[PDB]
């Protein structure tokens, strides 16, 4: 009866994106921002502005949860997993620079439980912005206190990595000039704030 | 149990603005934004704050509903007639200019269903701008995809209630300076932010 | 079922700051704004960001809370009594200078009910800021439609002894002001207070 996350929300009538509680099978009720983007809905499990919320946290709270869901927060991925669980998604990355320019990439993947230390499985899809982030390859989750080789750019935040590392951590230290986001050509984008959100493939 | 209306919400104690789940009568629960304005509950149903959200949709998103609850949004026909067919509702609008300065009228309104593609039908009754919208005269619904009569030219962009008549009161049109108010005896007013509010008699 | 404070909120997983359902016993159902502070479940209770809300309210407003639970607001002491009732409850008062600097303070406290004049009974526990309100003293509360004075409190609701003093963080914004008697002089821009259990 209470919706299992942001699409079944939308279907049943609510098109306006917001904050909603959804109840995933075999989980508690939380609550979401669901982000309806061009008469698709999203959930969105990341948001980041301006740097204010410290995002170099705790294994515990990048799995549980931190921030404001009205501003800069992390669903956490326990809560992340509760949706996806063995269903293949699709994971959308939203960037916009100091220059105010917008940015986005659609992925393809799969998410694995705790036990694997959530390791993701990505392949990209479309996107105005090339891919910073190893495709085809399992990406392990790391945090300052909870290391899975140490990826340079993961010494800040909670991130997925592989041995090929790279400038992709948007959970990274937001510098007071934002964030970094290196494709695999050589091009680094400067970025302000980043959404990265998911719905189901079916 | 789930409060009716923002009205209902405030006179069961929640007096502060924000977003509430309500379910009108024989109708499914959606949310709202209740804006309390000088100590009087109102659901907001439309808000323009700077034009980022692109207010020319289709008439399916028109119905039922586009945007952000926390920003700019169109609340949807659908939703808002499930509020308004259970009693008699006021409609306030209010307009900020870009010197900042408020303005508002107040209406008494009723509304029909999409049998009717929604027609609005208005009576201004207090207000401190000329009203811009003709009054006593059945107002049809167009989007860009369904037309109802003739092609005003402040509605080539936007949702919005038409007659005739036509004039600048396109409060749902291209947002450039921002959006246009004016009556037909009246001085041209250019408006900053929109919202559009109602709450029963 | 609808939780009662933060805390349980907390407790059954939801970690991020935000407006939440809360329905203490004998209460309507109201929202708050949790906020997470170091791991630690508050419930906000006042807020203000830049002064575009007046704080210069009624009676039955201080009562029964105004202003945007996103925003700058008041609960509303009928709604922080429902809360707190004859428990002994925790104090914290986050005050930002306008150098971005952030000053705490945190006290012991009980509360009384609307007969009282909601009156306020503190003693300051931990901060790194001197206390401006005073201690073990009956405090109680004032609006300008609704005495019980201060110069500092002819605008807004707060609670007020004989000493007064600039503590009035209801006041008149410019932006606030927060200084102990015979000590440094806070200006504050912005000001959060924050209960929980203990």
């Amino acid at each position: 009866m209470i919706p299992a996350e942001c699409t079944t929300i939308y279907n049943r009538g609510e098109h306006t994106s917001g904050m909603y509680a959804i109840r995933p099978s075999n989980s508690q009720v939380f609550h979401v921002y669901c982000d309806v983007i061009s008469g698709s809905p999203w959930t969105l499990i990341q948001h980041r502005i301006d740097g204010s919320q410290n995002f170099n946290e705790t294994w515990e709270n990048y799995k549980y949860g931190f921030g404001r869901l009205d501003g800069e927060f992390w669903l956490g991925l326990e809560k992340i997993y509760s949706i996806v669980k063995q269903s293949n998604y699709v994971l959308r990355i939203e960037l916009e620079d100091w220059k105010d320019n917008k940015h986005y990439i659609e992925y393809s993947f799969y998410l694995g439980n705790h036990e694997t230390n959530y390791t993701l499985h990505l392949v990209a899809i479309t996107g105005n912005v090339p891919n910073a982030i190893p495709e085809n390859k399992d990406l392990v989750f790391s945090t300052w206190d909870h290391k899975a080789f140490n990826c340079p750019e993961g010494y800040s935040g909670g991130w997925w990595w592989h041995d090929e590392c790279g400038e992709n951590n948007l959970n990274g230290k937001y510098n007071k000039r934002g964030l970094s986001w290196k494709s695999q050509n050589g091009r680094l984008y400067s970025i302000k704030s980043t959404k990265m959100l998911i719905h189901p493939t079916d």
